């Protein structure tokens, strides 16, 4: 499924994302755009070391996820992957939820400090009624 732009944000907002840990709804809604321009089927496929990224957030299956076939990786969220490519985006939320309980938090997210760290991000959520 493609998301709406505040479609996404009302869900987000329900499922308990703003200040998570931190974070502001709109932090998430520009990791969100970002990495897969809010479609929860993305997959990426990383040759460079066998992992491949997943759904709305691309959460890598090195560390987060089960897909089986990447080396020496571990599923911290206790998921398979193919959870986080579902149009219900509830468990694809618990799981960026566990992301950002590490130390780096949203920063986890290499995109996020390209295109979001120090930006105004306002412009996300105006007019969502969040
Ligand atoms: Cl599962
Ligand atoms: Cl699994
Ligand atoms: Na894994």
């Amino acid at each position: 499924k493609v998301f709406e732009r505040c479609e996404l944000a009302r869900t987000l907002k329900r499922l308990g994302m703003d200040g998570y840990r931190g974070i502001s709804l709109a932090n998430w809604m520009c990791l969100a755009k970002w990495e897969s321009g809010y479609n929860t089927r993305a997959t990426n496929y990383n040759a460079g070391d066998r992992s491949t990224d997943y759904g709305i957030f691309q959460i890598n299956s090195r560390y987060w996820c089960n897909d089986g076939k990447t080396p020496g990786a571990v599923n911290a969220c206790h998921l398979s992957c193919s959870a986080l490519l579902q149009d219900n985006i509830a468990d694809a939320v618990a799981c960026a939820k566990r992301v950002v309980r590490d130390p780096q938090g949203i920063r986890a997210w290499v995109a996020w400090r390209n295109r979001c760290q120090n930006r105004d991000v306002r412009q996300f959520v105006q007019g969502c009624g969040v």
